């Protein structure tokens, strides 16, 4: 029986939290139609049973039914890919780094309290790179079929959209039309709706880090 431990919403131990890494794992299981049990962990009050199988307190951790719990969403999604090959979510190596700097740039811009430090511009450069890629090879990162890269990137774009609009009133420019089509499509997938954090909980997660 497949099981995954993931972070709960801050202050709400029985509600899904907002880790994009955990969401990547949950999306992978959902899209592959793999039945799983989800255990929510209050990462500010971890239970001892959890500390025993995850001694460093890491989440997500995944139990594939083979008598062990493994961390790291990169690794976990590879294990799931190998165990449940169909639908294939393999992203070709040539596109594996598409969008790879968007999240770090987003977090730097979010936390910046200087409008002129170039953090916005850096983020825009990465979004424009995503735009050109989707333009030439969309609608997903690898064209017609959804793949791993999408399930890694979409959770991170969700954070970007929600947090930047809330805390800075900032939106991805409307002229990046392929990026907008991309986020509208990914965020409205059944799997995404099922596995995302309610926006107020994601905002609560970021609030102490913004100020
Ligand atoms: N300033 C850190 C925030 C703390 C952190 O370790 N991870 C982030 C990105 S997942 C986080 O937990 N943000 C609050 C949240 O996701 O609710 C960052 O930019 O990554
Ligand atoms: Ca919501």
């Amino acid at each position: 029986g497949v099981e995954v431990c993931v972070k709960a919403a801050v202050g709400h131990p029985d509600t899904l939290g907002d880790s994009p890494f955990s969401q990547r794992v949950l999306l992978t299981l959902e899209e592959k139609k793999v039945p799983y049990e989800m255990k929510l962990i209050d990462v500010q009050n971890k239970p001892d049973w959890f500390l025993k199988i995850s001694p460093e307190g890491k989440v997500p951790v995944f139990n594939g039914g083979d008598g062990k719990w493994i961390p790291d969403s990169d690794v976990i999604t590879q294990v799931i890919e190998e165990k449940y090959p169909t639908p294939s979510l393999v992203t070709p190596p040539e596109y594996a780094s598409v969008g790879s700097k968007i999240f770090s740039c987003f977090t730097t811009f979010l936390k910046s309290k200087d409008p002129n430090d170039g953090s916005e511009k850096a983020l825009l450069t990465e979004l424009q790179a995503l735009e050109e890629h989707l333009k030439a090879h969309g609608p997903f990162i690898n064209g017609q079929n959804i793949s791993a890269a999408d399930l890694s990137l979409a959770p991170k774009l969700y954070h970007l959209q929600v947090a930047l609009e809330h805390f800075k009133g900032w939106k991805i420019p409307e002229d990046l039309t392929n990026v907008h089509a991309y986020t509208e499509a990914l965020f409205s997938r059944e799997s995404f709706i099922k596995t995302k954090a309610a926006k107020e909980h994601l905002i609560a997660g970021w609030a102490p880090k913004v100020n």
